[PDB]
């Protein structure tokens, strides 16, 4: 997996658009939706099961976590997945992030703030990799790239992000219940 | 999986470009290449392992199997995957296609001509589904969408296309040795 392209994606700035002014699926044959907030618009690709969530028409109170791609699509700035339902109320939750270095092994523990009731895997993946780039030298060297991030739910279900490669596009639009995240366990296979 | 978008895709015309005048990967951060032949140009997305075949710069001796997408990308007509090495010899082979109707039903056999030494899964998938629409009422209506196409190779390796949904984008750029295809087996679970 191209290391230039990997760190380049995770080093990019993100745009958190809460409560979009609009989200429009022009037609079911389109593989995306036009979103806009505060006189700025974007086209957001629907490349996974997220496509089933936005039938033709307008949809209110959606959120978008954007990471702007290199490609312009339908004449607009483009991002893939990262859509979710806006919050119903003010919300913030603090979960444990436990980072383990592995062969071998005590974890380095910190806290991570969850403010969305419904959150895309794009957002969690992006923010958690930033944290690891800032705090654990992830992608700080060509050898600092192997491991996994595991988001564990209160019911013990889990979602895994493999660090040697980018999150797969068809998973960027998957969402989970942020109010039900129990903890985040990280394995780093490099020192 | 949306039936409308499924059928819309396989009903489309294809454009087969043999020996491109150019194929240009502008930069390693891009997710595609610019291709052109004669005076027509397109942008082709590299969304699977195909991305590793085209580093920055030009690449000669390539073919493109295009199916134009709804989205314009980089101000151009767009297609996903479908790239391959052009033939070095005038290779042609007639492969058996065996259609079995799996309703708990001898196979109905015909021939399918391969003219490329290396062929994208996008091209085989697309042509084989046209044949099945033309001859076996695939996507003729609702309930005419279940089954699979299996491309079998000389060493018993195989490649499968599930008919109930579109070929996955990350597989459109995968290529196989057309000279080693042994047969094509189709199981239709409808009538
Ligand atoms: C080459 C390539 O990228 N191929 C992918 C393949 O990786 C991918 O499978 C998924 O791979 C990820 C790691 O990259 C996980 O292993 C997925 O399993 C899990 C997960 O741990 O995340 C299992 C887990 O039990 C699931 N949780 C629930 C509640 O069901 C999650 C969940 O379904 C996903 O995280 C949601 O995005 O998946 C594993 O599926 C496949 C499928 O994406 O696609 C290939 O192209
Ligand atoms: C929901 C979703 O789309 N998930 C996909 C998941 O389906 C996909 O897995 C592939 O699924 C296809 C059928 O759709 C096949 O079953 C793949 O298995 C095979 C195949 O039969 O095609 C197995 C076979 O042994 C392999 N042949 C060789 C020589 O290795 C092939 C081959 O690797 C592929 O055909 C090449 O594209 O695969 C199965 O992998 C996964 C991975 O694409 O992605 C999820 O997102």
């Amino acid at each position: 997996h191209n290391y230039k392209s990997l760190k380049y994606y995770y080093s990019k700035p993100s745009i958190e658009l809460k409560n979009l002014d609009g989200l429009y699926r022009q037609k079911v044959t389109d593989k995306g939706v036009y979103v806009w907030k505060d006189r700025k618009d974007y086209f957001v690709g629907l490349l996974g099961k997220d496509i089933e969530k936005y039938p033709q028409g307008e949809h209110d109170k959606q959120d978008a976590f954007l990471v702007i791609e290199e490609e312009t699509v339908n004449g607009r700035q483009y991002s893939i997945g990262g859509l979710s339902k806006t919050n119903s109320k003010e919300f913030s939750k603090e979960v444990d992030v436990k980072v383990t270095r592995k062969e071998s092994e005590k974890s380095k523990d910190s806290k991570f703030k969850i403010t969305k009731e419904e959150i895309s895997l794009k957002e969690l993946d992006f923010k958690l990799r930033k944290k690891l780039m800032e705090e654990e030298k992830l992608y700080g060297a060509v050898n600092n790239r192997k491991g996994k991030i595991v988001v564990k739910m209160e019911d013990d279900k889990f979602y895994t992000f493999e660090l040697t490669k980018k999150l797969q596009p068809h998973r960027m639009g998957d969402t989970i219940d942020g109010t039900k995240i129990k903890e985040i366990n990280v394995e780093l296979e490099y020192k």
